[PDB]
């Protein structure tokens, strides 16, 4: 039921660590094809029910195209070893770029970022495809947009491990990110979009972020609305995205509407 390019050893260059994502370790690479710089993400030592979730990734990446989307190259295998190739973009993940530039971040260069993941989510509702990891790590900066007469440049990174496959304890860690019917659909993606919108406004700090996984937990068993920003008009959208009831989330068509005036 997947389709993606089997890469060989022989044609990836492991360079420096960047950092980790949920059972990953992430890497600078080469792509041998002319010599592309790419990251390499090396799955940990892992289940066959992991592996496959990578996989499935892997499989959804490669059959969608949009210019908000990171490119999937293929999957590396290397006896246990798995090994995506995926694209690397410049200045990298937007969580920790925002809380490194916190105090000089416009909110038109929000608005842009986010009219930007909005046209990528909206692809997806329209494929009926679940991303089910929106969140400021997995949006990539390509380019600054701090310069005058610039605009930045965003891609979304594949969600990595599926969802579906993890523990509970990894999903309470990505609350508030991670929609609540999926604590015990596309509709995930508007309340990641929104729980990320939050984040982007507070420039890399999302909420919850300082609580304990019980108090995570209970924020959502006891449907507590997360905070508002004080864009009245902005703080509209982001608590319909951030509705409990999936069904009553608002449609991309929607919200990329809202965020165009
Ligand atoms: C410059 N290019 C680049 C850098 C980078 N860096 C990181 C990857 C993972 C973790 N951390 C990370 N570690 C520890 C603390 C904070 C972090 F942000 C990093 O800094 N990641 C990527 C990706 C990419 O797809 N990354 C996956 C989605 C995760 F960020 C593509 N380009 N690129």
């Amino acid at each position: 039921q997947l389709s993606f390019h089997r890469v060989d050893q022989k044609e990836i260059t492991q360079l420096s660590h960047l950092g980790q994502g949920t059972r990953t370790n992430v890497y600078e690479g080469r792509l041998r094809v002319q010599e592309l710089r790419v990251v390499l993400k090396v799955l940990d030592p892992s289940h066959h029910d992991i592996a496959l979730a990578f996989y499935e990734t892997a499989s959804l990446m490669s059959q969608v195209s949009h210019t908000h989307l990171a490119f999937v190259h293929g999957v590396c295998v290397r006896g246990p070893e798995n090994i995506m190739v995926t694209e690397y973009v410049e200045h990298g993940p937007l969580d920790v770029w925002l809380r490194r530039e916190r105090g000089h971040v416009p909110m038109a260069w929000k608005m842009v970022v986010a009219q930007q993941l909005a046209s990528a989510l909206s692809y997806l509702e329209n494929k009926n495809l679940v991303h089910g990891n929106v969140c400021g790590r997995n949006i990539l900066l390509a380019r600054l947009g701090l310069a005058e007469g610039t605009s930045p440049f965003i891609k979304l990174s594949d969600p990595g491990v599926g969802l579906g496959a993890l523990s509970r304890e990894e999903r309470v860690e990505r609350i508030p990110w991670l929609a609540p019917e999926c604590l015990p659909s596309t509709a995930m993606d508007k309340w990641g979009f929104g729980a990320t919108l939050l984040e982007i406004c507070f420039d890399g700090e999302a909420p919850l972020q300082s609580r304990s996984p019980s108090e995570k937990e209970h924020f959502y068993q006891r449907q507590h609305r997360l905070p508002e920003p004080s864009c009245p008009q902005l703080a509209t959208l982001t608590s319909q995205c951030l509705t409990y009831e999936p069904t009553q989330r608002p449609s991309f068509r929607t919200i990329l509407r809202d965020l165009t005036r």
